[PDB]
C-alpha cells in the first residue's frame, strides 16, 4: 500500500527518484533544512521510495499507536551520514549496529545544522555532504544516559514495557535515539556541500 | 491476522500456551530436543503467542520469499538462554545487541543452534535457582548463507563491489551447518520455550 506522493517504480520495490526544483514536494524539504542550514548549497534532493523498509515501518507505527493508545508517535528528523553508508541506507535503513551518549542507537537530530557537522556527514572527495530526512517514530519519550541498548522502561516494575525512544533533553529535545530496526523510514537524501 | 491454531488470545497481544504430551505439537519438539539431548528432561513445553513480533516477522518473510527465489528461507533453530533474558525475548524477541560472545565466533549476532545439545550447554540455557533450564524453538529466517567471520555486524554482501545485496545470514559451515547468525531484528520469531532440567 504505497504512499501516493511516490511515482510509479515499473513494477520494482527500490527507487531513489530526484525531486524538481521549485515543486512543493522540493520546497517542503529545503525549507526544512535550509531553516538551519541556509549557508549550504543544495545539490539535489531524492525521495526514497524503498516499499520493504516503509512496509515493515507502517507495521511497527500500526502497533506503536496501539500500544500508546493515540497516533502521534512520529517526528521527522534528520540523519547526516558518510557517502560509504548511503548505498547501505537506501536499501536497509538504520542500523545501530554501524553506529553513544545517550544510547547504541541511532541518532536523529531535530536541527539541520547538527546533522551538518563534517562528523556525521563527512565530505566526500568531491566534497558533497548527505543528510536524510527521516520518518521517525520516537513515540513517547525519556532521558537516555551512556550504555543503554534499549530504551528504559517505563515502569520498572513492568520490566518489559518501554519507552518509545530517549532524548537528550525531554522538556525539549534535540536529538532523539531510537533502539529498534524499521522504527525509522529515510524519506529524503539530500546532497549537499559547504 | 494470525495462526488460526493459537488460542482466542481475546483482544491481548500476548500469552503463553503450555501443550500437552501426546499432542503432535508436543511430541514433534520433543523429538527435534531429545534426538540430540536425550539425557536432559523436559518440564513444560509453551508455545508463544506474540502478536506484534509473529506480524513483523512475517513480515520479513514475505520479503525473504520474494527477494530469494524459491529458497526455503526458513529453519527451525534452537535458542539455549538465561532465565533472567526469557521475559525480553517473549515480549520483544531477540536482540543482538543483547546477544553473548559464542565460543567460536562467525560475527555480532544472535546465535541458533541446528542441535539442542548444543544450546542445552550451560553457558547458553544457564540453570536458574532452581535447576530448569531454557531453550527456545525458534522460526529463524536463514535465507541464503555463506561461512562467517567474528569481525561481522551484518551478514556479508554476495558480491564486494554491490556492498548492499546482503546474504541473509551466517553460518560456521556451508556443507554442515550447525549454527547460524542473524544480523536484523524480526528475523526470528520465539515459537516454543523448552523449560528442562537434569
Ligand atoms: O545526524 C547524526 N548522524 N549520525 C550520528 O551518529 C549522529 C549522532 C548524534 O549524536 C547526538 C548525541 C551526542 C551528543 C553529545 C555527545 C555525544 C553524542 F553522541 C547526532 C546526530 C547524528
Amino acid at each position: 500500500n504505497l504512499p501516493e506522493h511516490w511515482t510509479d517504480m515499473n513494477h520494482q520495490l527500490f527507487c531513489m527518484v530526484q525531486l524538481e526544483p521549485g515543486q512543493s514536494e522540493y520546497n517542503t524539504i529545503k525549507d526544512k533544512f535550509t531553516r538551519t542550514c541556509s549557508s549550504y548549497a543544495i545539490e539535489k534532493i531524492e525521495r526514497i521510495q524503498n516499499a520493504f523498509l516503509w512496509q515493515s515501518y507502517q507495521v511497527k507505527k500500526r502497533q506503536m499507536d496501539i500500544k500508546n493508545d493515540h497516533k502521534n508517535n512520529e517526528r521527522l528528523l534528520f540523519h547526516g551520514t558518510d557517502a560509504d553508508s548511503v548505498p547501505y541506507v537506501n536499501q536497509h535503513g538504520f542500523n545501530r549496529s554501524c553506529a553513544v551518549s545517550y544510547g547504541k542507537g541511532t541518532y536523529f537530530a531535530v536541527d539541520a545544522s547538527y546533522s551538518a557537522k563534517d562528523t556525521y556527514s563527512k565530505p566526500d572527495s568531491n566534497g558533497r555532504k548527505h543528510m536524510y530526512v527521516v520518518r521517525v517514530l520516537t513515540g513517547v519519550f525519556t532521558k537516555g544516559r551512556a550504555g543503554l541498548v534499549t530504551p528504559p522502561p517505563k515502569n520498572p516494575h513492568n520490566p518489559t514495557d518501554l519507552f518509545d525512544s530517549v532524548t537528550n533533553n525531554t522538556r525539549s529535545p534535540k536529538l532523539f535515539v531510537v533502539f529498534f530496526d524499521n522504527q525509522a523510514y529515510p524519506e529524503y537524501l539530500i546532497t549537499f556541500t559547504a
